[PDB]
């Protein structure tokens, strides 16, 4: 589909079984979810932003689902406001910015 | 142009007569670029990011050029980690997501 940003771009994910909102964002390097009970082993991570860092958890090889688009890659959990999904998941469901 | 996202988004853009580069951003609601002196008017704002608030200057009505693209629009100053384009330009630009 084409996603036109009039308003934030927000889409359904399906990730450790649930079905969430998630940011399509082209300045996020790496996918950043909201704090969430993820199974398995993880790696502590700061990542910076606008007001400074948060202190995050690495989750390798994890399937989100988005848009019906499959993916596999890094996600990052921790506090953020907003769930980000980033250039290393986008890449690997075909998106492309266009103007 | 279609861009793919295996690299960063980052392009040229003309403010105030300087060329600078930018990250074209599509989970900003607002354009947000590094300390610099713009021309005109500005107001104090706040606004937030993944790590917290910051201060920054507001100025309105603002003309930037983004790859050859006119826009004129808010843009806000301050110690943002990058400059970052927001869906405020990307919109004025046509910029679409695809995928
Ligand atoms: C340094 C480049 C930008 C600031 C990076 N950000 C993604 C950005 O899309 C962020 C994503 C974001 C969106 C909403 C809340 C918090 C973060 N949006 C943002 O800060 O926008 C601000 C400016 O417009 C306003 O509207 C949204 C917030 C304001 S981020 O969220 O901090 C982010 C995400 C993944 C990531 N991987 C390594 S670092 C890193 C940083």
């Amino acid at each position: 589909p084409q996603i036109t940003l009039w308003k934030r771009p927000l889409v359904t994910i399906k990730i450790g079984g649930q079905l969430k909102e998630a940011l399509l964002d082209t300045g996020a390097d790496d996918t950043v979810l909201e704090e969430m009970n993820l199974p398995g082993r993880w790696k502590p991570k700061m990542i910076g932003g606008i007001g400074g860092f948060i202190k995050v958890r690495q989750y390798d090889q994890i399937l989100i689902e988005i848009c019906g688009h499959k993916a596999i890659g890094t996600v990052l959990v921790g506090p953020t406001p907003v769930n980000i999904i980033g250039r290393n998941l986008l890449t690997q469901i075909g998106c492309t910015l266009n103007f």
